[PDB]
């Protein structure tokens, strides 16, 4: 269901810019990766505790600008805020599934 | 090679837009997949076969906005544009790579 699918990874954002950590875990799936271009972590407790142990290092939002369906996986195009509301970066996280959670985000930014 | 990645990105839509189906062969794994939300084409041959078959059905360009390289993909954000230069859709491609060139493309368009 493409409409579950992207009320899904809108709920990522949303655990991830809240804090939600409990929402977090459970839009993944146990074996979710997130692929970016600095590093990859596997698997879902890692990345939530990732996730927590890192809140301090910035105080950033993920606004989404456009949100584009494919046929099993949803490309996000946001960007990435700092705490006064200026842009860091553009980005597009693709979004893979797995039995209705998240199996894989992959992170692109501009070249 | 993230620079190599671009330009075999870069050189599939030149290979569409140009209908030079040598380049595009040359850039497509034997088993490469193309998915969009209509239609799922797997297998390069068939792909090209496919591509060449549908060139009298529409006269569109794909010109590029941005590129976003991953750690190990490519997401082009386009505009695909019909004869006149009118824009149809916007588009987010995702490519990723087998032995240097593309094993698969999921085409995304906007919800
Ligand atoms: C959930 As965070 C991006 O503040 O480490
Ligand atoms: C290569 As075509 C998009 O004209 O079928
Ligand atoms: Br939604
Ligand atoms: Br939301
Ligand atoms: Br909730
Ligand atoms: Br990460
Ligand atoms: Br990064
Ligand atoms: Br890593
Ligand atoms: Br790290
Ligand atoms: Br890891
Ligand atoms: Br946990
Ligand atoms: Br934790
Ligand atoms: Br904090
Ligand atoms: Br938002
Ligand atoms: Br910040
Ligand atoms: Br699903
Ligand atoms: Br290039
Ligand atoms: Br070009
Ligand atoms: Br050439
Ligand atoms: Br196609
Ligand atoms: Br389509
Ligand atoms: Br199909
Ligand atoms: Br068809
Ligand atoms: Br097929
Ligand atoms: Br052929
Ligand atoms: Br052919
Ligand atoms: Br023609
Ligand atoms: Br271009
Ligand atoms: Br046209
Ligand atoms: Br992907
Ligand atoms: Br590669």
């Amino acid at each position: 269901n493409a409409m579950d699918r992207v009320a899904t990874a809108r709920a990522y954002y949303r655990a991830l810019d809240e804090h939600d950590y409990d929402l977090l875990s459970d839009v993944l799936a146990p074996d979710f990766v997130h692929d970016r271009p600095d590093r990859t972590i596997e698997g879902r407790e890692r990345f939530v505790r990732f996730m927590r142990e890192e809140r301090p290092q910035t105080d950033t939002s993920h606004p989404i600008a456009t949100i584009y369906t494919g046929a099993s996986t949803v490309a996000v195009e946001g960007r990435l805020l700092n705490s006064d509301g200026a842009e860091i970066t553009q980005f597009v996280d693709v979004f893979a599934f797995e039995d209705g959670v998240i199996g894989r985000i992959r992170t692109h930014t501009p070249e």
